[PDB]
């Protein structure tokens, strides 16, 4: 019993964190096999950030300009290449702690663990979700660039995010491990703002199924809804549209608890209309949207209370 | 910017998790040097233990079987002497924590870590964790510098879904016993010094709608706080909040007057750090560490 925001054990990622220094800038890098991955803005000054020409800044650099530190050992850089907004530093030593891994690009609504680092040293781990506006509500300070997001389903680490910047609202933007940004963001200091954010509907529904699994049914009602009528109501509360794919994905939780997806949708419509009336759901007074249908199945029991 | 419930990196603890099997029971053990620590309920405990031999205990570290060469009991923890020292043993200490203190939990099943979360020792000595059958033996810890301080070992779940366990020396937190009997969590209270620390964190992150021009005495605040099932705030708590008070410019009793108004009037449709409830699972030190 219980339902916590749970992160994956970070050990497999801790053994990959390194410190990358270029001139006066110091940030984090991910050391996998003989390559160190880090944000390409490590080669920039604060002035350069307005309109940086990365190809022009990189051509002026040599291997020995990049200092890479793994614990108390200095790694030797033997090559460098750029792939989109990521810099790949070829090093002379393969990381003996390299876990089994894959680079995966995620979609909005997906969750992942973040290992926040400073100076190549891990300081904390937390769970978060890729928002519909492609930002993440993380907890990062100056020096955290290069920190990574990941999932560890089974024994394989799937790297899905690398931290690049903080937007003016305090939210964070970054790339996949191939250097492609999530969202319409660029690694440039220019007027950039996160689009209006929305609630991840399929995740709120999954969390309502988790509450039913843990023994709570106070929010259920005798009504059902059509998918279209649900979406017309949901869009008035800034909720993401619920698609047929989302309904299909909620199938297993619907079969486990005995509550059809559109009946759970009707309970959601009512909660949006009435609020909680002094009650909580899984210790929360707000509707939680940072647990996916897959997270609920992984964390909750297979036997409904 | 941002404020998340953050756990310590779990790697130093992952390298200590093992699977312990005795008969039909399978739970988790903590392998430090040549000793495996696990709940004694894996087996009148002296009478049950005397009937066991070393080979009855099966210990598995990854895909390798460890050889048990000795066994002893310390309070509600069983210590299994093994033939191999854990080469991954970190620098460590066994520490007993107080209610209100927070720690990270590495939840495990079959000696395999599955998740890490942050939680607090409630004033009623229970923890609001997330555990399933097979999680027994999972541990709670903090990291201070490069040293792991082990503070909790999971033993059981109470009928309300909350959890109970011991320190690493086998002494229970709370008036609980390790057996199937009628046990219940006492009435819980809110950790006041932690709510205040979380209000300072909100001010640091630019959330100031709850600030007011008022102050209060420590006694008047405590008369108010006890009415809402909040733990009493002591002069030690006020002293501990000193650095956050100097950083934000809001005196502790000034922040108490904000807390008094939040308890009597509610939040009025507003949130604080994305929460509609007053959060009490961040200590003053957690706030300073996450905001530095
Ligand atoms: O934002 C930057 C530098 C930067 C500026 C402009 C563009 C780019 Cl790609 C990078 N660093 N970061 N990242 N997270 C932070 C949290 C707080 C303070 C600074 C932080
Ligand atoms: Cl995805």
């Amino acid at each position: 019993s219980g339902f916590r925001k749970m992160a994956f054990p970070s050990g497999k990622v801790e053994g990959c964190m390194v410190q990358v220094t270029c001139g006066t800038t110091t940030l984090n890098g991910l050391w996998l096999d003989d390559v160190v991955y880090c944000p390409r803005h490590v080669i920039c000054t604060s002035e350069d950030m307005l309109n940086p020409n990365y190809e022009d800044l990189l051509i002026r650099k040599s291997n020995h300009n990049f200092l890479v530190q793994a614990g108390n050992v200095q790694l030797r850089v033997i090559g460098h290449s750029m792939q989109n907004c990521v810099l790949k530093l070829k090093v002379d030593t393969a990381n003996p702690k390299t876990p089994k891994y894959k680079f995966v690009r995620i979609q909005p609504g997906q969750t992942f663990s973040v290992l926040a680092c400073y100076n190549g040293s891990p300081s904390g781990v937390y769970q978060c979700a890729m928002r519909p506006n492609f930002t993440i509500k993380g907890s990062f300070l100056n020096g955290s660039c290069g920190s990574v997001g990941f999932n560890i389903d089974y024994d394989c680490v799937s790297f899905c995010y690398m931290h690049h910047m903080e937007l003016p609202t305090g939210v964070h933007a970054g790339t996949d491990l191939e250097g492609n940004f999530y969202g319409p963001f660029v690694d440039r200091q220019t007027a950039q703002a996160a689009g209006t954010d929305t609630t991840i509907t399929v995740n709120v529904l999954a969390w309502l199924y988790a509450a039913v699994i843990n023994g709570d049914r106070w929010f259920l009602n005798r009504f059902t809804t059509t998918l279209n009528d649900f979406n017309l109501v949901a869009m008035k509360y800034n909720y993401e549209p619920l698609t047929q794919d989302h309904v299909d994905i909620l199938g297993p939780l619907s079969a486990q608890t005995g509550i059809a997806v559109l009946d759970m949708c009707a309970s959601l419509k009512e909660l949006l209309q009435n609020g909680m009336n002094g009650r909580t759901i899984l210790g929360s007074a707000l509707l939680e949207d940072e647990f996916t249908p897959f997270d609920v199945v992984r964390q909750c029991s297979g036997v409904t209370f």
